C-alpha cells in the first residue's frame, strides 16, 4: 500500500500513448478523490469525484493556471462507490486525456495545457486506500 497523498513522477512529462493506471479502494465515508496532473504549480488536469455536493455525486474536471481555477467540466456519470475497489485508467491522446473507470469509458478532457512534456507529476489524494499507481506505453 501507498501513502496518500501520493506523488507519481512522470519522467519527461506526458506523451500520447502513455497509460496511467491507479488501483485503490474508496474509504467507506468518502467525500472526495482527486487526481492532479501538474506542470509546476499549474494543474493541467484535475479529476475530482465529489461524493456529496449538495447531495449529488458528480465528477468535476478543471485546470488551475497561476493559482486560478478555470471553467469546470462536469460529469454526472459516477462509477465510484464508497467502500469499493476501483481502477482508473488515464490514456493520454493527442488532443485529450481519456479516462476509463473499471474498464468503462468515463470522460475525455481536452488539453488546455499544451506543453505535454512539462506535465511531470501526478498527485493522487483524497478518501482512498491506494494500492498501485503506475504507467506504461501502449
Amino acid at each position: 500500500p501507498l501513502i496518500v497523498p501520493y506523488n507519481l513522477p512522470l519522467p519527461g512529462g506526458v506523451v500520447p500513448r502513455m497509460l496511467i493506471t491507479i488501483l485503490g479502494t474508496v474509504k467507506p465515508n468518502a467525500n472526495r478523490i482527486a487526481l492532479d496532473f501538474q506542470r509546476g504549480n499549474d494543474v493541467a488536469f484535475h479529476f475530482n469525484p465529489r461524493f456529496n455536493e449538495n447531495n449529488r455525486r458528480v465528477i468535476v474536471c478543471n485546470t488551475k493556471l497561476d493559482n486560478n481555477w478555470g471553467r469546470e467540466e462536469r460529469q454526472s456519470v459516477f462509477p465510484f462507490e464508497s467502500g469499493k475497489p476501483f481502477k482508473i485508467q488515464v490514456l493520454v491522446e493527442p488532443d485529450h486525456f481519456k479516462v476509463a473507470v473499471n474498464d468503462a469509458h468515463l470522460l475525455q478532457y481536452n488539453h488546455r495545457v499544451k506543453k505535454l512534456n512539462e506535465i511531470s507529476k501526478l498527485g493522487i489524494s483524497g478518501d482512498i486506500d491506494l494500492t498501485s499507481a503506475s504507467y506504461t506505453m501502449i
